[PDB]
């Protein structure tokens, strides 16, 4: 196991806890060792080793971004991000658990939950206007031409006839998306990745994990993650409530919220998160 | 009627649905502090902490921005009574009893080395430089305050004393290259335990913030856990030459004046006595 393989880094950076009781999270670069208030980034390949200084420079970015919460602080030092490759990332962890959509079902709480979402929005949506947070993270261009053409070739040969006819008139929007690069954008920013203090009161954001994904994007991608979980009345009140309900950008979200199953099955493939993929794959084989 | 009761609009708001009678508030020299579950509302006493809150919340910004190897309160929300809402760094702070195991003292003395180490090196960002206060003889003007408000209080003995201590004070170079916290008692460091070896969590307190010396940051470690733990510190780090045992030496012995002179403004009896143990 990547627990067993990595024993010894592990014993040096947590020292005395018992790599038994820990957890895993799988990356397409890195394999993510979840501890009780920290997280370590391993590298699957040299390759990726080669990325982590750029990832500390990104996540101690996001950290100063003003979003209304919190998000995986770099416990490395900042000299870090000068390195050829790094053997490991530390990372905080943010505390707290994921909202299920029952939840949204009361009503005060939606308005509650959905305002917070719009904080983190707006925070992402003009940091991403800042051009020295521009000139820190990933702006691929034509990544909706690129991703259709991903799922294709990575993800067709996983489907039936069927599945492969359902995604194509999905993907067949997507060569029409402006291609927008305005916001920080998440890029997977589904429940699981928010996390709440339900403890006392009312659900709080407590903060955001799993940013490897992050780049400057459309808004539209995150908003459509939450259209993805939580369906179309909640996202509409974070909509409203963010001022973004006009109808070039509803029309943007629908597109690309149409290809979210896709979007994690990719990523599952990636990882070799085989129920995360099959999960994904739910109706295209 | 309560300070609960009194911002209890306000903390519908920040902290909707939550029973505000069961918060609790610390105190502090300027900022009232409500704490919640994860996180803490900053309210200002003084007409002027109410003017100050602004800068304060930027120089947070800041500091969440830093790479210290730990957590420290990151701005969740300001407003207007000005508001500033801070994330709740969990932990408690460590015994110097744990310090009794040579293993236990190792890795906090590690964990000590990259946080100063950070905040040596956040010293040289200018934005940083910019962004926090760089007080120039801080300890000349302090010694004034001494003079002024202390000597009085003190015997002729005490006084000789003083004037001693504050006469190695002036004699200090005057240095600006570090992040200093200003305050950094064992009470203002907090670790994560029960899961192996001490972690640290993160650190709080950051009011007294300037760019500073750090031995009056490495002078605290000091005074809170003893001069062998120091010493740990100073070998790990490389910064056990005889210039900075003297910088932190000379500090050291004005940490009893300090909470005089402190406790002397804060009509805080208690204190002022204790601090002036010795001089009078
Ligand atoms: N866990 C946690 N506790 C905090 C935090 N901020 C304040 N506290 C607690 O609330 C108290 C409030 O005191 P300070 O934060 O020092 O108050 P202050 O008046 O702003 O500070 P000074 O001007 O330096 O005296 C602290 O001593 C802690 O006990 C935080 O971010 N996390």
């Amino acid at each position: 196991g990547i627990l067993q393989a990595n024993r010894v880094l592990l014993s040096r950076l947590l020292p005395g806890v018992e790599p038994e009781g820990l957890t895993v999270r799988h990356g397409q670069f890195h394999q993510v060792v979840i501890a009780s208030d920290r997280v370590v980034c391993l590298p699957r390949t040299a390759a990726a080793a080669a990325r982590l200084p750029r990832r500390a420079a990104v996540m101690r970015v996001l950290a100063g971004l003003d979003l209304g919460c919190r998000t995986p602080r770099p416990l490395c030092e900042g000299s870090a991000e000068g390195a050829v490759e790094l053997p490991f990332l530390v990372l905080s962890r943010v505390p707290g658990a994921p909202l299920e959509a029952d939840a949204l079902e009361d009503s005060k709480v939606a308005e509650v939950v959905a305002a917070q979402y719009v904080t983190l929005l707006s925070g992402l949506a003009s940091a991403g206007a800042d051009e020295k947070v521009r000139a820190a993270l990933p702006a691929p261009q034509g990544r909706w031409r690129q991703f259709a053409a991903d799922v294709r070739a990575e993800l067709f040969p996983l489907m039936s006839d069927g599945g492969c006819r359902q995604a194509e008139r999905e993907l067949a929007a997507l060569d029409s998306l402006p291609d927008i690069t305005e916001a920080v954008v998440h890029g997977n920013l589904g429940a699981e990745n928010v996390l709440w203090v339900r403890d006392d009161g009312l659900p709080r954001l407590s903060g955001v994990i799993d940013w490897d994904e992050v780049s400057i994007g459309d808004p539209a991608e995150d908003l459509a993650a939450i259209g993805a979980g939580y369906g179309k009345d909640f996202l509409d009140q974070v909509l409203t409530l963010g001022g973004w309900s006009d109808r070039r950008m509803a029309t943007r979200i629908a597109t690309i919220r149409a290809t979210f199953a896709l979007q994690q099955a990719l990523s599952a493939c990636r990882d070799g998160d085989e129920e995360e993929l099959a999960d994904g794959l739910t109706g295209y084989r």
